[PDB]
């Protein structure tokens, strides 16, 4: 049925999907009313979406929200979503998400386009928010899940799960997008935490760069001889918390406790 409005809508408006911008579909109901269903949309909410396409998701979200907002890079989408919809509270704003400033909200429901899955979520993290169930490309979201000492734990990930609880709601077949992508999806659920770990970005950089590195060593590479001599480092190092894990097998609280004794040692302001 909604793939039956996707076919309708494709030939009314003459709309040629482009692959510059990635532009899937969604056409299955049961994914959006997932999405909607974790999210737990309210009449009190202020959501965001991004790459709302054909309208699907922003028309379930309007019509139990207070207000959407929508990010949409296609003006032609943008033309045919004023013309097919009737919204009285959708502002659909013109731009790529990843550069145009955002609105406030207190939740995000959205697709996450595949090519802007990391600038989005990096944005999406220096933000307030209540709640986030976002799509993602299958390998982006296993990434934000992924636990610490696994193949594919990284910066991503640690600075996700500091922020908050991160799972994943359901796998997404590449059916259920027109047209049918070459990746499948996943449902992610981003729960801020009530104890936010906030960590310093540029020790996590450092550390990240080289995360196969023992903790020691990876400090013995970052830091310099401002304000501390070499024997006083040697000896930062040889006391550094976690001393024994590689920096891959880090969580968020263990990289704080070795950014706090940084500061506590001077190197760190
Ligand atoms: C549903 S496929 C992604 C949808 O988001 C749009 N889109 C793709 N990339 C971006 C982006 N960077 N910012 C906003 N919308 C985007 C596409 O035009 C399509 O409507
Ligand atoms: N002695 C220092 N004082 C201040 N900042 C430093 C010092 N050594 C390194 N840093 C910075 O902090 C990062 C994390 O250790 C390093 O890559 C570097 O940018
Ligand atoms: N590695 C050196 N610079 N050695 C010279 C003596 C340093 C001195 N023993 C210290 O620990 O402060
Ligand atoms: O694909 S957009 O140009 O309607
Ligand atoms: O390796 S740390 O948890 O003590
Ligand atoms: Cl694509
Ligand atoms: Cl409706
Ligand atoms: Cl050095
Ligand atoms: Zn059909
Ligand atoms: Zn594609
Ligand atoms: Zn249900
Ligand atoms: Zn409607
Ligand atoms: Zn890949
Ligand atoms: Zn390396
Ligand atoms: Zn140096």
């Amino acid at each position: 049925k909604m793939r039956d409005r996707l076919f309708f809508l494709l030939s009314k408006y003459g709309i040629r999907p482009r692959d510059s911008i990635g532009q899937h579909f969604l056409i299955i109901e049961d994914v959006i009313e997932k999405a909607i269903e974790t999210a737990n949309v309210n009449e009190n909410d202020v959501i965001l979406e991004v790459g709302p396409g054909l309208g699907f998701l922003t028309d379930e979200l309007a019509k139990r929200a207070k207000k959407v907002y929508t990010i949409e890079i296609d003006q032609k989408i943008i033309e045919i979503l004023k013309k097919e919809y009737s919204w009285n509270n959708v502002k659909i704003i013109q731009g790529d998400a990843v550069r145009v400033e955002w609105p406030k909200f207190n939740k995000v429901v959205s697709n996450i386009p595949y090519k802007i899955s990391s600038p989005f979520t990096f944005k999406l993290l220096k933000t307030d928010f209540e709640r986030a169930v976002v799509m993602y490309q299958l390998e982006f979201a296993l990434r934000m899940v992924a636990k610490p000492g696994s193949r594919n734990y990284s910066r991503l990930s640690l600075m996700a799960q500091a922020l908050g609880n991160v799972e994943i709601v359901m796998k997404i077949g590449k059916g259920a997008f027109y047209p049918r992508p070459k990746v499948d999806s996943a449902l992610v659920l981003i729960e801020p935490r009530k104890d936010k770990i906030v960590l310093n970005e540029n020790l996590v950089k450092a550390l990240f760069q080289h995360r196969r590195k023992t903790v020691p060593r990876a400090l013995k590479d970052s830091i310099h001889m401002l304000g501390v001599s070499k024997d006083e480092i040697r000896g930062i190092i040889n006391n550094v918390p976690h001393s024994n894990k590689r920096v891959f097998q880090l969580y968020p609280e263990e990289v704080k406790d070795i950014e706090e004794y940084l500061k506590k040692h001077g190197i760190i302001s």
